[PDB]
Parts: C-alpha cells; structure tokens; sequence
C-alpha cells in the first residue's frame, strides 16, 4: 500500500516507471512532467505520453507537496524542490555525475571539456541546495576517448536507471544508508557556464582540448560544432605543428578542414550524415566506407530515428547490413517508436518477394521476438496485414 | 663554451651564480625582461645582478647572431624565433608538468582547478608556445593550504635545480629530446584571467572558493577582495546556508561568513600589517589571538620584513621560539639577503643584552650566511670595530 512520486523526463523516468509497474504491481504512482515535455516521443521517450498511455496520474509539484506517505524521486526533473514543503524527508534524486564532482548543469559536456576519462551517476537525498544532499549509492562510468556528449548522456540514462532499480526497495522501505558529501574535490557549473544559444569553438587551445570541445558539443538533436558555417562531426590530430596563428585554416576540401592550434594541427571532419543516409539505400561496403571519417557517424540518427542499418534494412541492402554490423552497429537497432530492424526488413521482403536474406540477419543476431512501443511484434503486423505467406515463413525460425 | 641566459627573477640569478662558481670558463651573455627595473624586489633583479657582476646584457636580435652558444630562457618574456639562430640548442624552463598547463598563470590555474600537483619542465624552444620536445621534468606537490605565491616559489626553486641537474648535458649535447604528447595537453592564454578585474565567484562550491582564494593570494600583486576588503585565506564550515550563494551571513573585525553552493565559508580579513607591527614587542599569546590563517606568519612587506625578522630586530626571543614552532624560517632573509642573525645582532649591539643568542643558535640560527653583498654578520662586526660582540657570537656558534 505504497505511494511513489516520479518527477522527471526521458527514458530514465520511463524505464524506472515501467519497472515499478511490473515489479511493484500495487504501488500508487504519481508523475510530474518537465515543462518542455511535448507529450511526443523524440530521441528520448516522452514521460508525459507514457503516463497518459499507462493510466498514471499527472500532478503539479504544488499538489505533490500536499501528499503524505509518499517517496519523491526526481529523475532529470527541471524544477527546484523545497524539502520543507513535505511532511517527511524521503526525497531522492539521480544526478548525472560522480558526486561531489560536477554538481549542477551540463554534466554530459563539462567532464568531456575538462579531459576526464570517467564520470558517474549518483543516488542521493534532495536537500535545500543544488545537488548538495547526502549520497546513498554511486556507479563509476568510463568515458571512451572517442565518445560524445550524446554517448555519455545515453550511458547516464542507462546506468541511472539501473542504479535506481538496484536501490528502490531500500528507498521504499526506509532501509537505505546515506553519507554527507565531502568538501574536497567538489565542483559546480551553473547554467551560465555554457551558453548553448551562442556556441563558439576556441582554437587558442590544444588539439586535445579542441577535440574535446568537438566531443563535448556533439549531440545532434541539439547542435553540432560549426566552423565558418559548416557543421562538424568529430576530427583527429596530426603530428605536424603549423607556425600559423591558432584558428588559421591550413586546408579545405569537401570532407575535412585542417586547422592550426596551440600545439598540433587538427583535422575537422565535415558532417556528411544525411548524405551517408541517402547512400545507405542501395550503395555497398566499399562506397560507404569511403564516405566515412569518424566511425561513430554510422550509429547516428535523423529526427525519425533512422540509422544506417535501419535505412539499409528497409531497402534490402543485405551486404551493407553485414558490414554495418561488423563495424559494431546494432542488428536490432530501433527508431523512436520502438520499430526494429526486423520490422523494416519486413516491408522490403513484402515489397520485393526475396526472403533469402532473413537467415543472413538471423545468423547476425536478429531478434524477431522484439516488440515496439505499442507492444506489437513483426508477427503481429503481418497477421494484421493478411500476409500469412510471409508470416508462416518467419514462424519457421522459432 | 658560451651561454645566453634570458629571463628574470631568482631562477635567472641563481642559475647564473651556479655557472659563475662551477663553470668559471664559460662566457655568459644575458637578456632581461622588459619590466626588469634593475632594483631588487621580492624577486631579485637579474639586470642588477648582471650589471653588478659585469655580465653583458644584449638583445634577442643580438642573441640570434651568436654562434657557439646555447640559449636558455628562464621566465623570459619575448617570443623566440628558432629559424633566426644558426643552431638549435634552444632550451626553456616552463613552470608546469608539460604537456599540461602550457601558457600563462601557471601558479594560479592548477590551484583554481583543484590540482594536488604541478611541475617544472625543461624542454626545447620551438616555434609554438611551450610546445617543444621534453628533456627532463619534476613533479611538485601542492599542499592544500599553499597559495599561488608559495607555488611560484616552489617553481622558482625547483626550476633552478632542474637546470643545475641538466646543464652539463645541455652544454655537452649529451641530452635526449622527446616530442610532447597530444593527450592531456592544456593551455591558458593571457585572457583566461584578468588580474585588473578579479572578482570572486561564490556560485561555486566551498572547495572551489577556497581554491579561488589560494590562487589569487600573491601579496606583491594582489589579494582577493570582498567589498574592497583584502582577504587572506579562509576555511570551510560544516553548515550549509539556504541563502543564495554570495549572501553574507556574518561580519566581524576578523572574518566574513558567506553562503556557497554547498558548505559555508569563512573568509579571513587580511591583518598582516597589524600583525607585523605587533611582533616588535607582543608575545606569542597576543599574536596567536590575531592569527586566523597560520601562513600569514610567513608573509613579508615591501622591504622583505617578515614577523620573525621584525621580532629579531627587537630582541623578541619568546616570540621567535613560537614563530619557529609555527614553521617560520630561523634564517629568513629580507630582499637584500639580510638574515635574522644580522637583525638580531643590531638588537644585541644597541641593547647590550646578549643572553638570547644561545636559544636562537639552538633553534638553528646560521651565522655563516652571506647577504647579497657577500657579507656575513662577522664581516659587519669587523668593519664596525665591535670585537667583543664578534667574539661573543663566535663563542656560541655551533
Ligand atoms: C540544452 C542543451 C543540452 N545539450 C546536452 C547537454 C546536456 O548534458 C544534455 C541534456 O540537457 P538538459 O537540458 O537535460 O540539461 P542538463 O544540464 O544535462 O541537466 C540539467 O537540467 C536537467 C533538466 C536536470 O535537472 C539535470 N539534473 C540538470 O543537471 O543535452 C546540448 O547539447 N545542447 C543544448 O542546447
Ligand atoms: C527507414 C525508412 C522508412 N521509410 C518509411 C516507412 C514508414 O511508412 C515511414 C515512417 O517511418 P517510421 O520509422 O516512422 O516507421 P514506424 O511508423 O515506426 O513503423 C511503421 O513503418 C514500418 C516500416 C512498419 O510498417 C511498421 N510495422 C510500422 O508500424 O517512412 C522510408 O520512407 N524510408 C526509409 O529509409
Ligand atoms: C601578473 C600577475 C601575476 N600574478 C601571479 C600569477 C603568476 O603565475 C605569477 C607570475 O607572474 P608573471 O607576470 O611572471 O606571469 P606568468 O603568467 O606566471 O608567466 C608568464 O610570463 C612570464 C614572463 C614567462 O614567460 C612565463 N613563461 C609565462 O607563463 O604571479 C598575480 O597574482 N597577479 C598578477 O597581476
Ligand atoms: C627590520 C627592521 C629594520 N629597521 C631599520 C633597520 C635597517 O637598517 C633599516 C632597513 O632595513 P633593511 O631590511 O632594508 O636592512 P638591510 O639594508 O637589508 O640591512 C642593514 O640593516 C640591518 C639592520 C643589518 O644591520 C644589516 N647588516 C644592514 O646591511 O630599517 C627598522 N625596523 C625594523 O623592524
Ligand atoms: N532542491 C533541489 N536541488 C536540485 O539540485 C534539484 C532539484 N531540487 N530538483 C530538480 C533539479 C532542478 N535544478 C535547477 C537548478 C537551477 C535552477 C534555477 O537557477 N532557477 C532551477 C532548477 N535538481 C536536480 O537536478
Ligand atoms: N617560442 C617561444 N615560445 C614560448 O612559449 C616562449 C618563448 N618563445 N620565449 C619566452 C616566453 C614568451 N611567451 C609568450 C607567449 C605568448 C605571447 C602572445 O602571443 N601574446 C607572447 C609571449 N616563452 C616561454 O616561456
Ligand atoms: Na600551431
Ligand atoms: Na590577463
Ligand atoms: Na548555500
């Protein structure tokens, strides 16, 4: 007979809540949404939409203060919570850093900017201050030297979810231990510290710092870094050192811009993502591999959620998908409605007549049991459509 | 052999002294910095040293035309162009552990960033800023309480020994170069801190604020100010005010308590002038009440008078025992190299009270030390004709 208030947004609020509904069947859940939650799924799920679709009441923070015998759990929530205004003190938060480092804002960029190898997530209490409350549990996170602010954000979402999950019984049962945050090594960045409205690359810096500025600001659904009009998608460092003033453009071609820094010259790769996506329809390994500078651009997505594997799978392109997957791409990658590669390869199989591919993708680890966000498998869509031919063929693989 | 020393302060002077002693036959040419006044201050004037010792002072343009010489820059202020020499025996001491902290304000930035360590590096002068290949380096530990001035002093001392330990290899071409790493390379230009408009930022953690204080505590240039009131360090409390960061919570004659992003901070108002005045005659009990930050006891006025020196000159033995216990140097010098023993002897001379000498001798007072004129205390006594004092001091000398 418990109550929990979940205040926040995105896949973390969604996936924690999914877990609570399945695992704590009889808990009453109340939700608070963030101001900019459009109730529509984008590269993150809408928490508002999830709650509507799954009969979770949506309340105000004002209304939530007046609840008794409820845990409060903030998951990338956007409004200051004032502990005094509840009748208890069971107020909790996931913050996307290894506290007490990187309190405050832009924790997907700042660590990268500062040349960190690691970050973390932290479960702690909400007290009056900004990420000041006592720590309950933490998990260290490795940042690979190629990963972007988006890859890091995605690790935070994943690990933050898991961490809430490994501790939520102890929050609900008051069975948890806390410890006050240390003084030493504490750091905080306000909203002022980056003006995302007015981004500017600083070339009076080292190659390392410049590469890290690129990584820090590479989060496509918001922005890419820009050099004199042109969008950039990562870069590299050369062994040469230009005598030219830092910022000086040494070379330009259609794929890359080379620039002088405080030490080593840096190559900045022009963003060719749309172009790589058009090509993924029918071109082959050779041609695509010739288009690619930063390997990770194969895992990027447009506003619909379409990655290269997805567009390829939708157009038949079997030899590409094999190579994409050898490059580390996900054979069961999904768009922003939960739609899987398998489901894309369906529309082709249907429109072509050629089912000789399907076993190829199965060897590669394709999974037919997967459902989208309306709980529908590929088998459900085929049944619905009347394509018992295609249906029965596919059922053979089970 | 021949050598060109280009730079300023005790590092230039003391490297040069070592060469005059231990490499008699090398010819030495000197380049001075543009703000070397010729008058010794908290750092010696290299200019003065050179004029006093008949070392010729030349320009960088003249330096380029000297073959048969290696070039060694020591906190030098002018851009060196390697293509204008007819050789490549060009070396620098930079005050950081490269490839980190290239560029400016190296006694400030590492402290600002919460570093536990820094270093000094010996490397080649290349076309860029602090970019040339490394020859040798040494780690420096930054103690938690040390200020920017303390770290500068460590840089000067350690930079000096790094040169001394390597200079034969430089002169003999037995040294080994290795190009700087890309990874972890950092750089701070002159625009990163504006010493004309220093403001403390209280939208930061208590750690970050104490480190702001440390970083800006370099008395010869400035102290940090809160409301035009000079501050000499501070401490963190265990309370955390709800008030907005920067809200002053408590004032008194001695300190100012402020809200930060996490824990409250005490800023100590600077009272060094008052402390130095009181050391003439007051006892340890009175000075103890006056002290907040213990390191204020090692500070100096424009003459180079520290507490221990003022106490010596007034025969304040009881206070000297305490200061030493506190960490003060028993052989502390003013900016003319005049030692505590030289000041004590003036007190013994005027007063006729000699009893205190043994105590100071037992605390490690060193009577062999020379000032920047190569005079010992005994040379002063022989010149004044004071034999009885000479003999007495000599009798207690260990
Ligand atoms: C606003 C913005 C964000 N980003 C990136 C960097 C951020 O780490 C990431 C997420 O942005 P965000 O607006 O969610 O804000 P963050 O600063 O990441 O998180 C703060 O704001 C949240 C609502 C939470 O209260 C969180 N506890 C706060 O630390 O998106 C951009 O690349 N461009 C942008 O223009
Ligand atoms: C990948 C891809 C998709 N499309 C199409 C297919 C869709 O009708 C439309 C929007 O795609 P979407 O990712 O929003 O797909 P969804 O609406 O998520 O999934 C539907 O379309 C799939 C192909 C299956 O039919 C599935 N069972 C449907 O529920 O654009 C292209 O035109 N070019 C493409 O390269
Ligand atoms: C100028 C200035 C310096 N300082 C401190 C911080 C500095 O690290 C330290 C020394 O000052 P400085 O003018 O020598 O400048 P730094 O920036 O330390 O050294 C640079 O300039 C030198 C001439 C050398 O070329 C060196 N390689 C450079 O990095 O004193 C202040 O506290 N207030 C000040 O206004
Ligand atoms: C320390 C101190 C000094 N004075 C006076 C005495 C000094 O001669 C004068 C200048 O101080 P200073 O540190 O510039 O002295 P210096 O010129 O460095 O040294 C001279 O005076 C000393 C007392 C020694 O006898 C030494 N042998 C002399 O060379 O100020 C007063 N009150 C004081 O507290
Ligand atoms: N007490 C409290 N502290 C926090 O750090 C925190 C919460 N509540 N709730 C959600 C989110 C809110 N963060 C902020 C930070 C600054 C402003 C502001 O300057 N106006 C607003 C909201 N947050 C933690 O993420
Ligand atoms: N080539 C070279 N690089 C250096 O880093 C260097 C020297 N020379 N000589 C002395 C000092 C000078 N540093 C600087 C750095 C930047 C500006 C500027 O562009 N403004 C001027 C002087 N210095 C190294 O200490
Ligand atoms: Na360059
Ligand atoms: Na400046
Ligand atoms: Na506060």
């Amino acid at each position: 007979h418990m109550k929990i208030i979940i205040a926040g947004k995105n896949d973390i609020a969604v996936n924690v809540t999914r877990w609570l509904q399945k695992k704590k069947k009889n808990i009453e859940i109340y939700a608070i949404c963030n101001a900019n939650d459009t109730g529509i799924d984008t590269f993150q799920r809408s928490f508002k939409k999830y709650c509507k679709d799954n009969l979770i009441p949506i309340i105000s923070l004002a209304e939530a203060y007046k609840i008794d015998d409820a845990i409060f759990l903030s998951l990338e929530f956007d409004k200051i919570v004032q502990p005094s205004k509840f009748n208890h003190n069971e107020l909790f938060n996931i913050h996307f850093s290894y506290l007490p480092k990187y309190k405050g804002m832009y924790t997907s960029a700042w660590p990268i900017l500062n040349g960190e190898d690691t970050s973390g997530v932290t479960l702690h209490k909400i007290d009056h201050g900004i990420d000041t409350g006592a720590i309950i549990a933490q998990k260290e996170i490795i940042i690979q030297p190629f990963e972007t602010a988006k890859d890091l954000y995605e690790k935070y979402i994943s690990e933050g979810t898991s961490l809430v999950i490994d501790n939520i019984s102890t929050l609900l049962n008051s069975e948890y231990v806390e410890k006050e945050q240390n003084i030493k090594y504490s750091s905080y960045y306000s909203k002022k510290t980056i003006d995302y409205s007015n981004l500017e690359l600083n070339f009076s810096k080292t190659a390392f710092e410049i590469i890290n500025q690129l990584r820090a600001f590479t989060f496509r659904e918001y922005q890419l870094p820009k050099l004199d009009g042109v969008n950039i998608f990562l870069g590299d460092v050369l062994s040469s050192r230009s005598i030219m003033k830092p910022g000086s453009i040494l070379e330009r071609n259609d794929k890359e811009i080379i620039v002088s820094t405080i030490d080593y010259d840096v190559v900045l790769y022009k963003d060719n993502f749309k172009e790589i996506l058009e090509a993924c329809k029918y071109s082959d390994s050779k041609y695509i591999a010739k288009l690619i500078r930063a390997k990770s651009i194969l895992f990027e997505k447009n506003i619909y959620g379409w990655s290269p594997v997805i567009v390829a799978a939708y157009h038949g392109n079997i030899e590409l998908i094999k190579w994409l997957v050898s490059k580390g791409a996900n054979i069961n990658d999904r768009n922003y409605k939960g739609t899987t590669v398998a489901m894309y390869f369906k529309d082709y199989m249907l429109k072509s007549g050629d089912y000789s591919g399907l076993k190829m993708l199965i060897d590669l680890g394709l999974d037919l049991t997967l459902t989208d966000y309306k709980d529908y498998t590929v088998f459900d869509y085929l049944e619905k459509s009347g394509n018992k031919n295609l249906l029965q063929y596919m059922m053979a693989f089970m």
